[PDB]
């Protein structure tokens, strides 16, 4: 029910965030990036909604800004619920082998684009893709911004507590936790998928509540 927003976080990077209402969690924020190169625009993970996708597009298209691709960190209908539509728009989709395996094991409609292992470049030296290892998801990746020192963790970044534990890993998060820290520990800023924006510390918080959950 709340609209979408579109707020500048840095140079050519705007955070959009979506809202769904979940049975047994109120209501949910999600939190994504646009991320403009040369002019163009990437989405980094679609809203839930086609709805939501659309504008999200044509508040960029409108401005001249066309869009030049999406990738979806992980395959909850929060990062790839838009999926469809941007294909329909013959819009570039990307996801990684994983995440296109489980979506489709899901019923839903696969990126047109995919890669596997560990490091990819959607974008050389402007959007990297990085998979930690297991945790909120068996697919879940990292998008990092080298340029603009700026991580988004997606919904593997749980500051606060680990959230839905549905399709975890609980057994792995606390290694994939201790990675990511190790690799981004020069983050300026971290935008995690359900939290707010903040600096490196979010990725400390992370570890902990990953060993917390563990312990449990
Ligand atoms: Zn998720
Ligand atoms: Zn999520």
């Amino acid at each position: 029910l709340p609209d979408l927003k579109i707020e500048k976080l840095d140079e050519g990077v705007y955070v959009h965030t979506s809202f769904e209402e979940v049975n047994g969690w109120g209501v949910v924020p999600k939190h994504g990036l646009v991320v403009l190169v040369n002019a163009e625009a990437y989405l980094i993970d679609t809203p839930f909604t086609a709805k939501d996708t659309e504008k999200l597009v044509t508040w960029f298209v409108e401005r001249g800004y066309k869009i030049k691709g999406s990738i979806s960190s992980h395959f909850h209908s929060d990062s790839t619920g838009g999926i469809e539509w941007l294909n329909s728009r013959s819009i570039p989709t990307y996801a990684s082998e994983l995440t296109n395996e489980l979506l489709k094991k899901d019923g839903k409609v696969q990126a047109t684009n995919s890669f596997s292992g560990v490091n990819y470049w959607l974008v050389k030296n402007k959007i990297e893709v990085f998979y930690p290892g297991p945790g909120h998801t068996p697919d879940n990746v990292v998008v990092w911004l080298p340029e603009r020192k700026i991580l988004f963790g997606g919904c593997f970044i749980k500051p606060y507590g680990l959230g839905n534990l549905g399709d975890a890993n609980i057994e792995a998060w606390p290694k994939s936790a201790k990675l990511l820290k190790s690799k981004y520990g020069k983050a300026k800023l971290v935008v995690p998928g359900h939290s707010e924006v903040g600096d490196a510390s979010l990725l400390k918080l992370t570890l902990e509540q990953a060993v917390k959950g563990l312990n449990e």
